[PDB]
């Protein structure tokens, strides 16, 4: 299981200038070096790479475009196969009721339980009433991670109006929340875990260096 | 000449995580993608593998220790040579009063001045009489690089006491001042920027994954 701490989200899409499993691999090891209990990664490949480099629990995730689907996190059986294979301690899936190209959220559930027994799963949300639904579904994790990321969420930023939206999830359901999706600042972070999450999911703060130099030229230009 | 704004230090030494050229030519990218306006690197490696990644100007040093010397940053000619190779636009040296390996300070920056003279170079100094002693030699950049971080400045850190080390160089020289050690979040870019620095250079909160990681973690520990 996941323990109570900083998750460090090791990603790089493709044109990313981070983009590589190798990099990622590094960037998970200074990661475990800093402090951090788990990390996410995206692809087989990538998480192979980390597990070489790095002992720590993954949540395991493929970033895949579909045809005639919004949903790109972990959207089928494909990409599910591909995690089991990187034995990703745990598999993270959008768990929003968007269409997906092939199996319902519901199967794919079903799927990970009978296929992968041992992996744990983690909803990635946008709204309180998917994070239930995740939670009836026997999900182990519930994240934030959708919210301001789907068309209906536009303009949502978890931080908004002190974690309201994150504050509504942990009241809604009795699984373990993860606060991930724009965690920006430790003072994010110790406000999220004051607030009684599991674990937070930290990604551009710590491995995004243009995201992060953003911020630093962005003050000046208020 | 190098331009006012945010310097990003894209470092890496061999027993850091993400220690290659290949990953700091990517920092480096990441920094001019979020708005750097130059480069800070070590080793003549990373610095041509950055100079084929982007035009912004590199600030180029070599950390090498030495037997029986206390100075790193570019200790002697052997660095200068391997600086003048990288066709860095800025050579910065340790500027301390301290004993080098081999020539003095002095000896250094007029082979500088004789070698490369269309180079131009920053001292890296801890004290307000180094920086006096950086505008005697005539440097184009003094840096706040070794505040803190020398036998004779321990307990010392630029913020302290709102940037009053940082103040007292601006008043003690002429000579373009660049804000740099312990510059970790944009507050303080944006404070060192109000006080009149040309430019200032932020190294391990936006490429040193383990650092940042390590200050999300803390504020759980404290
Ligand atoms: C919507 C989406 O694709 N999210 C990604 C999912 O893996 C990453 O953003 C991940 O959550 C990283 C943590 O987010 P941040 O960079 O700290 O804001
Ligand atoms: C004393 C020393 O070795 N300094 C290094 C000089 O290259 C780096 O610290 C460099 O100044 C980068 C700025 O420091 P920070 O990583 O932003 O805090
Ligand atoms: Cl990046
Ligand atoms: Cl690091």
């Amino acid at each position: 299981m996941l323990p109570h701490g900083l998750i460090v989200s090791c990603q790089a899409l493709p044109d990313e200038p981070l983009h590589s499993s190798f990099i990622m691999s590094k960037m998970a090891l200074a990661a475990y070096e800093g402090g951090a209990v788990g990390i996410r990664a995206n692809t087989k490949e990538d998480i192979l790479a980390i597990k070489e480099t790095v002992d720590l629990p993954v949540i395991g995730i493929v970033k895949r475009d579909y045809d005639h689907s919004d949903v790109f996190i972990t959207a089928t059986s494909k990409e599910v196969d591909e995690l089991i294979e990187s034995q990703c301690e745990v598999i993270a899936l959008d768990a929003t009721l968007q269409q997906r190209p092939k199996e319902t959220l519901d199967e794919l559930v079903s799927y990970i339980r009978t296929h992968a027994p041992n992996v744990e799963i983690m909803a990635d949300i946008a709204t309180v009433e998917e994070a239930k639904n995740a939670a009836r579904l026997g999900f182990d994790y519930i994240g934030t991670t959708l919210h301001g990321y789907t068309s209906y969420t536009q303009g949502q930023l978890l931080y908004q109006n002190d974690f309201q939206f994150l504050k509504d999830v942990l009241q809604s359901v009795d699984a373990k929340v993860i606060a991930e999706g724009n965690v920006i600042t430790p003072d994010m972070y110790k406000r999220v875990m004051d607030l009684g999450v599991h674990c937070s999911v930290v990604g551009g703060a710590i491995t995004r260096p243009k995201e992060i130099t953003k911020r630093f030229v962005q003050i000046m230009e208020d």
